[PDB]
């Protein structure tokens, strides 16, 4: 009743673990989901995330940018995009010395599966851009600094970097997401709110590279 983003936020806390927040409900059931300060990274794992990571917001940020579909359109310029900065790192690792993995099936799967839903189910889409982009400012920060106290000498990436103030380009982007909602039928938002399981499980793969 707070704008319909915070009822994506409501059904997407519930399936976190309670080793990852408290309002969560999900058993602690696979690797990815020990709590992050027991979580034993390695850089060969944490580059095929990044790899993979990066088709997903490559994926994404193209269907935005290219797209005349208000509902997509409204999310164009937003801060929050990753693609370049992923790039920006992956650049990092190779001049450490690091050979830059090809992306596996986690992250072809989810950027095909978005694809799809781009052009055919709008209401999903939308689920997923909330839950990759916040999920990554949430729980990806901790994993990030986690990683780089452990393996990476507290080197801070450019993928945990924003140009703006992170907190005001997070409002923007939840206003955004309460006007285009208010535009869709009651059926239409429950079905965006049901496709949040679909994100977690596509965004989890992709997550238990690092500790692959
Ligand atoms: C190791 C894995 C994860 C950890 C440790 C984690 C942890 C957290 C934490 C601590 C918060 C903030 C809770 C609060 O401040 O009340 C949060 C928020 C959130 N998480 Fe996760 N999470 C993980 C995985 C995921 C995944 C896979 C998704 C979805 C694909 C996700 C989606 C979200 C969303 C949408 C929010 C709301 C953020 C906001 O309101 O701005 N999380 N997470």
């Amino acid at each position: 009743s707070k704008g319909f983003v915070e009822e994506m936020r409501f059904v997407a806390m519930r399936l976190h673990t309670k080793d990852q927040a408290k309002e969560g409900e999900k058993e602690t059931k696979s690797i990815e989901e020990r709590p992050v300060a027991k979580w034993e990274p390695t850089v060969e794992g944490y580059l095929r995330f990044l790899v993979d990571s990066k088709l997903v917001y490559d994926t994404l940020e193209l269907i935005i940018q290219d797209s005349n579909f208000p509902t997509y359109a409204e999310f164009k310029n937003t801060g929050l995009e990753r693609a370049e900065k992923l790039s920006t790192d992956l650049e990092w690792f190779k001049e450490q010395g690091y050979e830059i993995p090809e992306p596996t099936a986690p992250g072809k799967t989810y950027s095909q599966y978005l694809k799809e839903l781009a052009e055919k189910d709008p209401q999903a889409f939308i689920c997923h851009f909330y839950n990759i982009y916040f999920a990554h400012s949430a729980g990806g920060r901790m994993i990030g600094r986690k990683v780089a106290e452990r393996i990476l000498d507290n080197k801070e990436l450019e993928f945990y970097k924003w140009d703006g103030e992170l907190s005001q380009l997070l409002q923007n982007v939840r206003e955004k997401l309460n006007k285009v909602a208010e535009e869709w039928t009651r059926e239409e938002k429950n079905h965006c709110l049901e496709e949040t399981e679909k994100s977690f499980k596509y965004s989890g793969e992709i997550l238990r590279l690092i500790l692959s």
